[PDB]
DNA sequence: TTTTTTTTTTTTTTTTTTTTTTTTTTTTTTTTTTTT
């Protein structure tokens, strides 16, 4: 699970690569990572930045107010990892939305598939991606 | 249904044809000169 964040960061960085095939494969990797993630034990299949931030704030308040110490520590580090992953996915979504207008059709199709998958899970910036996709006519 | 083969397309890299400017040789007509 730890290497998942590294793979996501490398894929987001490679999204800006000059080669088109590399970009399509990075989009595929991000789609595969978003389709199944370890972040499903609690409130699975729902990636909302506001809700996760509120949950993290609640956990921080609970810790501020024997097993309790490290249990809250693990919960907080898990929530921080979730927030970082959500931010990375949001940045990747923005990059792919900017990347929608490409000469190669396979890249466009994979970008549309990734945006649809990201829209399937409730995402605040998914509507922007759908709006950008609407101009593909 | 699953796997293999074909063929088709997508690049990057190299190769091929086209041609725009860069110089040259020969002839022509006019003007001036010399000679009956």
């Amino acid at each position: 699970n730890k290497s998942k964040a590294k793979f996501t960061s490398l894929a987001v960085r490679s999204l800006q690569d000059r080669s088109s095939l590399v970009r399509r494969n990075s989009v595929k990797l991000l789609s595969k990572l978003l389709l199944k993630h370890p972040f499903k034990a609690i409130h699975g299949s729902q990636l909302r930045l506001s809700e996760w931030e509120e949950y993290l704030k609640g956990s921080e308040s609970q810790l501020n107010s024997t097993s309790v110490l490290m249990k809250l520590k693990l919960m907080i580090v898990y929530y921080k990892d979730a927030i970082s992953f959500i931010k990375e996915i949001h940045k990747s979504i923005e990059l792919i939305s900017n990347l929608l207008f490409s000469k190669n059709r396979n890249e466009v199709l994979e970008s549309m598939d990734f945006l649809v998958l990201a829209d399937a899970f409730d995402i605040e910036l998914s509507e922007f991606g759908i709006k950008k996709m609407l101009h593909l006519v």
